[PDB]
């Protein structure tokens, strides 16, 4: 049944970009309060599967296309309010809406796409919203300013755990090709120009930016899990204008910038496009695969892009002045000619320690996997695909393995003290006491294990409290140390939940 | 599931007559507000089967007995919030608490109790109460103030009819011998008394009194249907004390006084009663019956009565010094030797005009059976059981057959004018014209028929406004009449909604 | 869900005549059912669906029941003449005697059927004219009565035909 609702406004002058609203899902369904909302007080913990319904008027005149992203864990909202780059707003779950198709629905099992379950009387660990973005602005603004009514459906019951299903265990070695919720911010077309091309790379491991912010999300992270890529793209067009708005393209793949003859470039396998619909394209390149990755002065154009050219307009009757935008979705690579995993079933860097002020230092480290700071000596920290996907998602858990190398700054022969590994139930002041262990500075290297969660199951990504075990690193020669480099190498079964995206 | 609650304050001395407070189960629901409640809102309407639970912690060391009263249209609390007197509590649907019992539970079928259906964002008629008030008072004061808590349970679904099924439909030849909630106000017996004798009054059929306040009821109405009765008085005794009380009793029927022997007195046909239970005792009688109800002059203890004689008791430990108290209720005459009915099937007189002071009279009847008032003639309402059957329900719909007779006042050759029997549909301002009737005032005599009832199928026993077929009678020589008298006659199926009782 | 009907199988008002200022009154029907005017006396009618369904049609046709009351505006002792309904076929002219008939004044009451047609087998809603039977209401003592009042009900089968509306 109906399980809550909201409103969302939307401005007679509708233009890309335009933040419309957000929407708590939590308060949706208390200030209606509300059948389900009773049943949700007995219950205390529902994982519903929701369907989201967004009443809307159908209109094909006006080119509007909107985003609805579903933002659990609160990532993206700080840098939307005044202005919402497709960035960051396809870095989420997210679908389109069309303005042409009316009233729209869709599923959100909140198990796979949140992962933790909800409590009644209060947000447990970020409260969950529904943002509403523009993606392709109208082509004239409308009469005047209206409303889109969204509504929950739900049929809530009693949440048997805590945690969902989670959405992705780590592997280095396994990145399918198939994606989910990899959307392309919108390419445009002049309608001052009789033919035109625009680039979109396929060079997908690259970060995605907004100004100087990078937005991490899960889709290139797990692209970079893979040193390149060659195969088949299928993907889906939309063409985001009024009826009367219309385009005739011819997709194809080009390597290293793009020929600048019309009659090769029709000699290459394309496809036409001229309409709403799906398509497939060959990877082209002289290696049959393109790099996950830029290195360093490489372009996005300098490999394996994905080519759009405008053939046969677009055209519009006078005076229309908007562009026609084109909404590229990649759903996956099909007969995928894969390259080597970039990272083998290994160690990697997690943090670097060095250049120590005081002899007597100590780093906590609790049940987090997480970025250190200190006062007193430098940190420098590991980047990799296992730390994007802690940072590309709601809550994790799983057990690192550490290795703990140190090289001197004395003589070796004047050395004395240890690297100890205290590990603790608790915390220091009330804890119980574990495998707590002592490497004599000399051994110049040890390991431990380290649990990665609590007794909730597990954790966010931000700071928390809950009652677990606990790990500390304590010097006291600090200075004899020249470098303390924690690696780690995750355990099978580690466990990620909820895809989110992480900006910086 | 729990649909609403309440609580009852009851002070550290509880005596007999406490008003400890009402609770208004639409509030109940509303406050609560409720998976249930909810559920209302969008059913529109509701017929519950409401199960009502006291809570209430069991205690056999108090003697205290409460009464919940099951008051749908409001009829009895203007009366009992100062003190309830037992003759009103008892008097519309309710249910003996005895604290021995501890926690309390019943079922209120409200389609039976009320027999109209629950309207989610208003009160209909009146809003259904009920009273809680302490029947039989506690022994000693107990230790300090407390609480019980009252709770609705119900599966709240959308009703397809308005009103329910009839509790009640005229017929003046069937009263059965069956009754419900017949119960007779405590009886006391002193402990400072080796014998005692408590007379319970065998004349049902007379009505109740409080002070100078009339107390009409269904009971008291149902056996005024006969002339009298003789059988057996099946019913059960509830001795209402602390365990450390007890007492033996003869209850036997004895007609016009009380023997003084003790050696005739148990040659009677009687019982022993020494604990809560059964009882059946012949009614004795010269004629093997006992008159309905009283003439003039004559006292309940001149027929047959039943008698409660304490023969052992009651005792209790020093110092005690409250009266143990006895609930009797009556169930059903068994094995029935019933009169004639007091009524055949035929007309009854409604109401006589005379004295008129206008020859322009006009009487509004509508759509109602009720009494009429007049500033400018006088109005002499009739008593009998329908009438009284009208009173003692919420609702009631039906068709009753009039006849119309009248005497002149002048002499018969100079008379002139009419009779007139107005009928309409709506009301005299917009209505349509139905089967008005002219009778030359000659005729001495008319017939017609009035619809008691209207568009939403029953009427309440007050003022209301609700479109149906309206009626008056008209007279344009009103002081040519020495007597207009109305009878009335109801067809088959006229029915009554929601016992209740009528306090004047 | 229906209420009851708002009209039983019963009879209704058609029209009421009052104040009548001439002692003789003659009101034509002739064999139509209709709205009654008079400069004579005061002519109260009837609002009922009954009334509606005939504005309501193009044709209609049946039968009427009528039941006529009256009260004395004089005093009864002194009282004399008659309510007589004439009932013909053709018209007042030329027409053939039907069940033609005679109330004295101190009856009260009397009863009559109307037929509500013609030759050609319904009425429309207007004034027309075709060979039917023909109806009249004749009082000789009008000032002696206070009111007289004409019910109708009719005879199964009443018949509308073509449905329409009725400004008025």
């Amino acid at each position: 049944g109906l399980a809550g609702r909201g409103v969302i406004y939307i401005p007679k002058d509708c233009q890309a970009n335009r933040y419309l609203g957000t929407l708590n899902i939590r308060d949706m369904i208390s200030d209606f309060k509300g059948v389900q909302y009773e049943k949700w007080i007995t219950a205390g913990l529902v994982m519903p599967t929701f369907k989201i319904v967004i009443r809307l008027p159908a209109n094909a005149f006006t080119g509007l296309t909107w985003v609805m992203s579903f933002d659990a864990y609160n990532r993206i909202t700080s840098r939307i309010t005044a202005s919402a780059d497709p960035v960051y707003t396809l870095s989420v779950p997210h679908w389109l809406i069309h303005h042409k198709l009316g009233t729209f629905s869709c599923e959100i099992d909140y198990g796979e796409l949140c992962g933790h379950a909800m409590w009644f009387k209060s947000t447990t660990f970020e409260s969950p919203r529904l943002h509403f973005t523009c993606l392709t602005g109208n082509n004239k603004e409308l009469a005047a300013d209206w409303q889109a009514v969204v509504e929950l459906y739900a049929e809530l019951e009693e949440a048997t755990s805590f945690l969902g299903k989670p959405t992705l265990v780590f592997d280095p070695g396994v990145f399918n090709g198939k994606f989910q919720f990899l959307t392309c911010p919108p390419i445009f077309f002049d309608l001052t120009a009789v033919t035109a091309l625009r680039s979109a790379g396929l060079t997908l491991g690259q970060v995605p930016m907004v100004g100087t912010t990078k937005v991490y999300n899960l889709n290139s992270t797990l692209v970079s899990c893979v040193l390149g890529m060659g195969g088949t793209v299928r993907g889906r067009v939309h063409i985001c204008a009024p009826i009367f708005y219309s385009i005739v393209l011819w997709v194809v793949s080009e390597w290293n910038g793009t020929t600048m003859d019309w009659n090769e470039l029709f000699k290459y396998p394309g496809v036409y496009v001229e309409e709403d619909g799906s398509f497939e394209v060959k990877i082209r390149s002289p290696y049959h695969r393109t790099p996950a990755r830029l290195l360093a002065g490489q372009s996005q154009r300098d490999m394996s892009s994905l080519n759009f050219y405008a053939i046969a307009g677009p055209i519009a009757p006078s005076g229309e002045t908007a562009q026609l935008p084109i909404v590229v979705q990649i759903d996956e690579i099909v007969r995928p000619d894969l390259s080597l995993p970039s990272f083998e079933d290994d160690y990697f860097v997690w943090v670097d320690f060095s250049e120590f002020t005081l002899d007597k230092e100590e780093i906590e480290i609790g049940s987090r996997f997480f970025d250190f700071t200190s006062n007193t000596c430098r940190v420098s920290m590991g980047e990799n695909p296992f730390a994007a996907m802690i940072a590309c998602h709601g809550l994790h858990s799983g057990v690192l393995d550490l290795k703990l190398q140190w090289s001197l700054n004395t003589e070796f022969g004047k050395s004395s003290g240890s690297v100890t590994i205290t590990k603790l139930v608790g915390d220091k002041a009330m804890g119980l006491d574990g495998p707590s262990h002592v490497f004599a500075i000399q051994k110049l290297e040890g390991t431990t294990e380290l649990l990665v969660g609590n007794f909730a199951g597990a954790n966010p990504n931000t700071r928390f409290s809950l009652y677990s075990r606990w790990m500390a690193i304590k010097l006291d020669q600090a200075k004899s140390i020249k470098v303390l480099r924690v690696l780690c190498k995750p355990r099978p079964g580690f466990s990620f939940y909820g895809r989110t995206s992480f900006p910086v």
